[PDB]
């Protein structure tokens, strides 16, 4: 369970120190990101947020409205042109702040859920690094709500709901969470501190998730809930944060026309729930050990044929697989079955469709699943009906029987 | 007129900043239309069977200085620095390929290996020359690099070009001006260029294509064909390129064992039909005058009520219209009819169905289009297959 071992294995990605801590996607390993890109795109939907895309960079001097940029300086990317400075995004809350002042904004139009796949860089140091967990260009499920003080309980709820929706998907139950409070040094009233820790504790309650405290240890622009989900393992993986933030709107000028006229200044919502696309893949990689979820899957079913004399079943098979969506491919090499069985297992494809003679007579396939289990010989229209439920159900679980 | 730089506020598609030079903010509208965009190139990649894959943001400027790039081209790249290490922000996703590609010991079997990317680009372009989506800093390159060998070049330009057609074609770009580039400096010998220029030349005369010989203009490593498409307006717009490069590979240590066991450097074509995503998104946007095609559209469809008697009607057709994959937003605003169906066809949403209470006691529904043509009351079931079709199918045209 190493996922730098079965990322070399199964060809999924690579690195190399020529770009240290920014991955090389290979077509395996970038059909799981997409996948999971497709997966939060659902939720996205769901959860009704807008999603959007900021540039790579931006000037300096907008970076340094931010306040940011004094304390974390020396772990950004900076590049120059025509005499301004230009930083490499590490986040893309000012981005998304530049989007919602774009038009005049109303109380009709919070809350605004904005939601990004935001492709961010970080100077990490290089002996720090490690694989797909420790990088410095990684991709944020990333969003930001703007929304009133009265709005902020209902969209903490919201937040909390999405991050245990989402995690149950990939079989993660066991979640540890920490409320961290206001900080020595830190912005606004003790009043503004007392209901926004009590919005985020509220939230919490609304949902029955009993939790804990981090005393002292919320940013100085308001608190935060942070999620830590236990893999099989029983191995503790902090991926989801809800943060508060009463500073960043008015720093970068944000303003709607309030329900009595008056411009307000926003309260800003930032979440992420698997938090690095590139360290959840990692993670997900070491908690199923290879074996991704058919609707994860690189290649979710192989047809292979036992003799030459079943080519075309397999031709018209995989014709029939590939226009129902499902990612397949036809092994049709002059090898045993056995020998195709072997090699495709070893590369954890969910499902092996083996066409012999019995079963082109009949009109049926015989299924074998990557654990060795034998469903038996069943027929091909209600397999794949199996098969497109259990991929659009995104079920963790293979096909029974 | 149709700006598409007005036509981007208008629609709440995308904005630009002086905080950001030629760099893009894709707003929620816009990023559909992009992603869309995107998913049709994806579907042109399984069909003409590429493989997917993503880069590094930036490389070593050690690597850069191989490809022969950072002489002639340092000046139009960005850089940034880490550790006493100089990095490029990339502007090519060239190298970036050959280094996935050295990873895996190649074969002549596993040839010819087309690999593509949706490549996010940089190049420090002069803020003068900069205008819209047409000319910018940050852009996205519809990329792919076909690793073959010195014979199987001629068939993988006729891929190519096929390619280049079919996909014009969708958008409804059939007049295409092409140009065989042929220099004065060069690598390997004039056998070897005699043979690569004939590769395009003959690829092009087999297709029936009439191209213009661009003598000096191509390149030391290898020709290139380059495609300049034409819209409504009758303006050029050159967006597809076949570039064979012999260099790259060998400069990148790229080998590959033969057929007699021999390490062959593979010739790699570099090929961008579309080009830029964002100054594509920028023609499509003037050429449709924001009437973007349905499959295209932010919002496909907008259902709407005549009074609060239908609006449960309208949420359940919303509901089946969503379930079948189409983007549609629900209408139940206390609006007079022709107010809502004025804001809607502002926005170009192909189709407004209306529901009154003959179409809710006949499971129908009144179907009209952007262009005020008035369908008629029609079958709801009928009607969500014909905008399936109308959407699966990429049709430029709407239901008449
Ligand atoms: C949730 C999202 O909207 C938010 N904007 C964000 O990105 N946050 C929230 C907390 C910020 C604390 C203060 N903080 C922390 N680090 C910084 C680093 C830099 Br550089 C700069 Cl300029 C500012 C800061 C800064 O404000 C950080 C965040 C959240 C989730 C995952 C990751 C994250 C995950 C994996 C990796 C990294 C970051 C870097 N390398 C990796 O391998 C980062
Ligand atoms: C087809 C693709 O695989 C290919 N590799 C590529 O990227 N090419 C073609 C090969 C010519 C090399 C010459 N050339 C031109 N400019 C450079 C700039 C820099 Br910086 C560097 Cl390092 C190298 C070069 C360089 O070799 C460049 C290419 C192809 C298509 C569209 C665009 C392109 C389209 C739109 C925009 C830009 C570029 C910049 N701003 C825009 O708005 C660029
Ligand atoms: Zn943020
Ligand atoms: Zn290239």
């Amino acid at each position: 369970r190493d996922h730098r071992k079965i990322g070399k294995q199964l060809d999924l990605y690579h690195m190399q120190e020529e770009a240290p801590g920014m991955v090389f996607w290979h077509n395996d390993g970038w059909t799981i990101f997409r996948e999971l890109e497709v997966f939060v795109r659902s939720k996205l939907k769901e959860y009704q947020y807008q999603e959007v895309k900021g540039p790579f960079m931006m000037d300096r001097v907008l970076w340094e409205k931010t306040g940011h940029w004094d304390n974390y300086k020396d772990a950004m990317f900076t590049t120059s042109s025509e005499n301004r400075e230009y930083c490499i995004k590490p986040m893309n809350c000012p981005g998304h702040v530049q989007i919602f002042n774009q038009g005049l904004k109303s109380y009709r139009d919070l809350p605004l859920r904005m939601a990004e796949f935001g492709s961010c860089h970080r100077n990490e140091p290089s002996g720090a690094l490690h694989g797909l967990m420790r990088v410095r260009g990684f991709t944020q499920d990333d969003a930001h709500i703007f929304c009133t003080e009265e709005q902020i309980r209902d969209e903490v709820n919201a937040c909390i709901r999405m991050v245990y929706d989402m995690y149950s998907t990939f079989g993660f139950e066991k979640i540890v969470v920490k409320l961290s409070t206001r900080p020595d040094k830190r912005i606004g009233s003790d009043e503004m501190w007392d209901r926004a820790e009590a919005d985020l504790a509220v939230a919490l309650e609304e949902n029955n998730i009993p939790f804990e405290y981090q005393l002292g240890e919320g940013a100085f622009y308001g608190p935060k809930i942070e999620f830590t989900l236990y893999d099989c393992l029983d191995r503790a993986w902090q991926c989801g944060t809800v943060q508060l933030d009463f500073s960043l709107p008015s720093r970068l000028s944000a303003s709607y026309v309030g329900e009595d006229n008056e411009r307000k200044v926003p309260v800003m919502i930032h979440r992420a729930i698997l938090g690095s696309m590139e360290r959840f893949i990692g993670i997900l990689t070491e908690e199923f050990a290879g074996f991704f979820p058919t609707w994860l899957a690189p290649v979710q079913v192989v047809v292979m044929n036992i003799t030459d004399s079943q080519s075309e079943y397999v031709n018209e098979l995989t014709q029939k697989l590939q226009n129902a969506g499902i990612r397949v491919k036809a092994d049709l090499r002059n090898e045993k079955i056995g020998f195709k069985i072997r090699e495709h297992t070893l590369r954890r494809v969910p499902y092996m469709l083996v066409c012999g003679d019995k079963e082109v007579e009949a009109g049926k396939v015989a299924v074998r699943t990557r654990r060795g289990k034998d469903l038996g010989s069943l027929d091909v229209n209600d397999v794949i009906e199996k098969l497109q439920q259990e991929i659009r159900s995104r079920s963790l679980q293979q096909l029974e029987e």
